[PDB]
DNA sequence: GTCGTCACGTGATGGG
DNA sequence: CCCATCACGTGACGAC
């Protein structure tokens, strides 16, 4: 069904996106930024791709 | 606001409930388990209340 | 002590 | 790229 992410991964997303202003990863970034994410739960390219995506959207 | 569980707080209700088959909590068992889950994020008695309530009726 | 309902956040898409 | 929804889980109530 539909990806649920960790407190954790939520940790490490938010550090990224405030910290180091990644608002709109390149596919370079996505794939090593789901490596560093996948420590602590499933997921795919996609999830950290549409997650991006709606943060800055909504932000 | 509303309130958030973090996953091990998460980690914890489900453990009570399934492991220890607690699921209309009493009042000191509600006490007991806030203090705990404090650890882990601002929280209230009527969190715990409510979860026990949302997740025994919604199995 | 149960049920129904709301309120809201958010993952997931599609269209252009 | 950004927009607008959709899908849906779920914290909160109210009522009884």
């Amino acid at each position: 069904t539909r990806w649920t992410p960790t407190t954790e991964q939520i940790k490490i997303l938010k550090e990224l996106y405030y910290n180091n202003a990644i608002r709109s990863p390149t596919a370079d970034q996505i794939q090593k930024i789901t490596a560093r994410l996948r420590q602590f739960g499933k997921i795919e390219g996609k999830n950290v791709f549409y997650w991006f995506q709606n943060h800055k959207a909504r932000e």
